[PDB]
């Protein structure tokens, strides 16, 4: 009846923009899979989206996902803009390209693959997993090996 999985995520960036990284943990009945990658020039918002995107796309079957993130930006996108974006060809109020459309569309595609249960956490603090994701994100940010291809300007 759909395996239940828990995903923890964290995006971290040394600047705005600047080197950044994402950290994600996927827990299933005890065991977990780690995901991390560093980029030379990106933003915290994009890394936060990427963390979720990567964890979700790694699932090979429909699952019930409890997705935890401390990103206020992802929370706002998910809870207040995603709906209208799709129902509008991904354009703002006065018909204009939405910021980070490349990652939001990719996330939306992965979210539609599962039964999602978002968990809006307030920072790492007392969440072992998210704290762990932050560590991985920072570590990747300090040793970036990829370019955030979908990032240009508009900041
Ligand atoms: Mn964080």
């Amino acid at each position: 009846m759909l395996k239940q999985v828990e995903i923890f995520t964290d995006g971290s960036c040394l600047g705005n923009p600047g080197p950044g990284g994402y950290g994600a943990i996927l827990r299933y009945r005890g065991r977990e899979k780690t995901f991390s990658a560093g980029y030379t020039r990106t933003t915290n918002n994009r890394m936060a989206l990427m963390a979720a995107i990567v964890a979700l796309e790694a699932l090979k079957e429909h699952c019930e996902v409890i997705l935890s993130t401390d990103s206020q930006y992802v929370r706002q996108g998910i809870t207040q803009w995603i709906h209208n974006w799709k129902a509008r060809g991904w354009k703002t109020a006065d018909k204009k390209p939405v910021k980070n459309v490349d990652l939001w569309q990719r996330l939306d595609a992965a979210l539609g693959q599962h039964q999602i249960k978002w968990e809006w956490v307030k920072g790492h603090a007392g969440h072992p997993e998210n704290e762990r994701c932050n560590e991985l994100a920072r570590a990747a940010a300090m040793n970036p090996t990829l370019e955030d291809t979908g990032y240009q300007v508009e900041v």
